């Protein structure tokens, strides 16, 4: 899957990348249907996952209709039903998981569910990614060609999510870790944030959880978080570290798992791996049992 | 393998010990001379991987010479010949380093040679702390059963080989990082010393390497090593993190081989790993290149 660079004033650029998109959407959509088609009866005949199915087909339909974009017209026109079709989509990874929830239990190979939803997930990010590059091709933004940012701040976006996780965290605590960050935090490079966007939350949302629900005595003077970006040639590191606890050895082959959770779905983890290698990059946990956990989020630099 | 705690008056604990011991060296020694046999011919042929193997077989023909022990009279001349033996056979691992160092490049299964070593010196390793363990039982050490301590402090141990670890590299660069330790600094629980006096200085010798040699513009101020305790029921983890700059990922999958360096016969890794292993934990490594390492040494905790 590749994302358009290309730009240019009679607005060709714009052309290029829907007929592109247009080709590509309508065939991933296609690979979405036949993991359905291939679910376990008994998780297919699930009206949640029923419901799933039928809007992906739905989407698959609405494409195939749509002409061929011939000009500019046609792809404003075309841009109307992905931003529809991206808000019709918004919820399907929730709706996958309450789906899922019970049904999954009906079936000896949980294997199949792992990558179901390994595979179903990351498809759908690239597809997303893909759209809505496409789309933001038309904003003005600086710094930005379409989704992707040309000087991106790893550590300004990790603050934007670290303000979000702290928020959540004191309104159901009465109070957060603070974070500190170290490393390369001066480092700027092209990178796209979407899956950042997804993924720091998550993992600062659990590294503030573990601390807050390991000091329950002292809610009022809990540890820092330590964030650690590393920056080099091949790949950005972060590393997230907190004194929370660590995750428990009875618990730890577990965490991985979609629904599993000591609590909001338990889907933070293993979404956040599967996106991670899906763009080439890793996550990975340590727990040091009694202290606390480090986290590292691995993501490949930008391949021009 | 076990390592008899048991007490008496008559002393004859010290023979139940040295009938066992009796019994089990002459088999794990028969176990290290099949391991030669089953060498590559080529390999086989170093004259130095020759010395290593007559030593073993001279080992094991002078353990199967000793007569039956019948009496504390015979007990003490086994020891005298345990004493020597473990003499003998002190500079094991440095004999099999060198002999394999070129020989082996003559061979195509290079997983040959990794099993060889893990093997043979785990298997070593194992035999050193039994019959070290039946020396040291004559010994009265306060808070020792054999090798066995009944309260060791992580925290001391660290301590002890840290100072070990600057001297070294004071001596060699004109300074040392600072060694900082936090989380269960007061932890004492029943452990088995050996394998961290192995393990740790190698773990500490990489880090201050690391650290001095990217810091060679300001040798006078380089950042702390900074070391993290872990205790909990099922396993004891120690944290090694430096600011060296990381394990490079050209060299990321060769660090753990045998023979592997950057500068002394690139054992360290390699040889702690299998040691971790051995007793039933691990030792992984996580890099942030750019920046430095964080090293996990876990071992589980005494099974009584
Ligand atoms: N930093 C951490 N410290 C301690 N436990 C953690 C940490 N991160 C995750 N966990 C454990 O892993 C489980 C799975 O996490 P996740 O997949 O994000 O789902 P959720 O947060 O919804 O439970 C959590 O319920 C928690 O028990
Ligand atoms: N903490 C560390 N930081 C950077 N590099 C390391 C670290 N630990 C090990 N290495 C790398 O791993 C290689 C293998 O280490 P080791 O097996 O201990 O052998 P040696 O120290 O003899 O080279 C080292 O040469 C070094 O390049
Ligand atoms: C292009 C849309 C159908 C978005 C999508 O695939 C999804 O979010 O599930
Ligand atoms: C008992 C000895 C022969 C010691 C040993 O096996 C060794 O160190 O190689
Ligand atoms: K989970
Ligand atoms: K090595
Ligand atoms: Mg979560
Ligand atoms: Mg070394």
């Amino acid at each position: 899957m590749m994302l358009y660079s290309g730009r240019s004033q009679d607005g060709s650029h714009l052309l290029k990348s829907g007929r592109y998109l247009q080709q590509e959407l309508p065939v991933r959509i296609a690979h979405r249907i036949k993991g359905f088609r291939s679910l376990p009866f008994i998780i297919g005949c699930n009206p949640t996952i029923l419901h799933v199915h039928e809007l992906y087909i739905r989407a698959f339909q609405k494409l195939t209709d749509f002409p061929p974009i011939k000009d500019q017209a046609d792809e404003a026109q075309y841009c109307q039903l992905v931003r529809q079709l991206l808000d019709d989509h918004k919820d399907v990874v929730t709706l996958l998981a309450e789906g899922l929830r019970e049904s999954r239990k009906h079936i000896e190979d949980e294997k199949l569910v792992r990558y179901f939803l390994d595979k179903t997930l990351t498809s759908r990010l690239g597809i997303r990614m893909l759209a809505t590059h496409h789309l933001a091709l038309h904003e003005d933004k600086p710094d930005f060609v379409g989704i992707i940012c040309t000087r991106l701040s790893p550590k300004k976006i990790i603050e934007k999510w670290v303000d979000f996780a702290r928020r959540l965290c004191e309104h159901k605590y009465g109070n957060a870790p603070r974070v500190r960050i170290n490393g390369h935090v001066a480092a700027r490079f092209p990178f796209i944030p979407m899956p950042l966007d997804y993924i720091l939350p998550e993992l600062l949302k659990n590294a503030m959880r573990a601390t807050m629900e390991s000091h329950l005595d002292t809610p009022y003077n809990v540890p820092d978080v330590v964030i650690t970006i590393a920056n080099n040639d091949v790949d950005l590191i972060i590393r997230i570290s907190d004194r929370g606890g660590g995750i428990a050895h009875k618990d730890l082959d577990r965490v991985m798992d979609y629904h599993f959770t000591t609590a909001g779905f338990g889907f933070g983890l293993p979404t956040s791996r599967a996106y991670a290698e899906y763009l080439g990059g890793s996550l990975q946990l340590q727990s040091l049992q009694g202290i606390g956990t480090d986290v590292y989020l691995r993501l490949r630099h930008i391949d021009g």
